[PDB]
């Protein structure tokens, strides 16, 4: 019966916490995942409103004697808008990409991102690529815009100090995990992240509808 | 009389510094000071124009041998805007806030702000919270955007691209303390830097008028 | 005869190289050089589209035991608009410039810049300044904004975002070579970079026309 309220709150709850997150009120979220030679995981993880971006370097552990990275996963939430995703890559610690007199400033890789599901619902979105064996270290920087459900112009006379002001207040988080299997049951699992493993096995919680 | 010009000099240099700052020409600053365990004092103070925010991890020292946080300052210039003050947090090195999913991205703290005097002029604004002692670090990220006198959209076609170069023009400055009284004594009083103490006491300089 | 086609291409291809560059859709770049006591030479480099800028603090080596920064040579790519160049700079770790109530947050510094030349060709912008032999350190802040050919509102409703993202997008290197020789050798001449070294040589190349 329709008189269990406690199912359809149960209901709600769910519901609305999906659709807050899409809302301009709600976060998006990048993850750069860094594999290295050693079977470890390194994280980087921003989230802010109107936006997110992550820039970085990832090289060889110990001063180059260490494990390098080998290959690198970026996962939007849900919320992007997939064809404002940007990518600009160097393979070095030296400016990689060819010459700065003929470098486009980024790619857009919206189109190269696969869907991660769960139960048919869209939990995130990720691209994968690997590092060529050639180099020890790869800067890289990713930038993704939250879609906007409306019409809205939140780059406006009035609403553009506040995504000034969203630049501010955005949280960077920085992990490393010993294997993909402690990054799966004490990163992604118990904060409820979107992530596909070595596998292609698709991890996140439905919340829809 | 007033054919002491010597004192009607002296009158209008501190009054011309007050209102410099508090004109969209001058900087807004803040501070965050991350009080420890074993009494020393972490500092980190950024200054801009327009805007400034401050995004932090303040974890225990050694990796996690030694002292914890146990406490957070931050102090904001007179300059700044308190309804605009907003402020994320994060208990953990992990994303700590519930979920991203039901996260609003920041929470509007400025009416917790306690004005900082001195002589009846408000030389700063502060907001005091300690945490929980079952947390080993924070995460914290705060924002205030400049007093805008007039009706002037620093946001405007054209004035907008100035804003940005705030963004990079911003300083950053971290430093460590031994005690209170070192932070005081060494930062706070020769800056002419607004402050609360461990005992309620106000630190700054009157310059109006 | 211009039925060598093979040189007309040659001479398309570099001009090319030299046109997008100074395109919105090219790169704006800085260079921040930092001389050292010991001959090193530290080196920031940032390239990003629309604006570029950095924030560093350069800092006695070794927990203040070794060499020292001495002087500062800061270089733009020849597509940035030498009228938004701003810089703001402090000679400490604690927010140097007098006081914060008086701080005018930056100077117009573009009119110091001399230009690095190749065969008559700009190649880049530089101003060089000695650091007081009294200081350890130096905050250094500075910002360009890329020539805008037209009259084109990269700041508009729609293309705000896009500078934002610009932002995000924006990839830095630190590097720090042994002399000013290894320098040249291995970081400027290979990038293709403008350059003035000690002797007033300048270094890049022509692409033009």
């Amino acid at each position: 019966s329709n008189r269990d309220f406690r199912g359809r709150e149960q209901r709600l709850f769910n519901s609305e916490q999906y659709n807050y997150n899409s809302s301009l009120n709600g976060e998006v979220s990048v993850w750069v995942y860094a594999y290295y030679s050693d079977g470890s995981v390194l994280v980087i993880n921003k989230n802010s409103q109107y936006k997110v971006g992550i820039s970085e370097t990832f090289k060889v552990l110990k001063e180059g004697s260490g494990a390098k990275p080998r290959a690198i996963q970026i996962i939007f939430s849900p919320s992007v808008n997939v064809r404002t995703i940007k990518m600009a890559k160097g393979n070095a610690v030296s400016v990689p990409d060819e010459y700065l007199q003929r470098s486009h400033p980024w790619e857009a890789t919206g189109i190269k991102y696969r869907k991660i599901k769960r139960d048919g619902e869209i939990v995130g979105y990720s691209h994968y690529f690997e590092l060529p064996h050639e180099y020890n270290s790869i800067s890289l920087a990713v930038s993704g815009v939250h879609k906007n459900p409306s019409s809205y112009n939140v780059g406006s006379a009035h609403n553009v100090m506040d995504v000034f002001q969203s630049c501010d207040l955005a949280l960077r988080f920085c992990n490393r995990y010993w294997a993909e299997l402690e990054l799966v049951n004490h990163y992604i699992s118990p904060n409820a992240y979107p992530y596909l493993d070595i596998n292609n096995h698709s991890y996140g919680v439905a919340l829809s509808n």
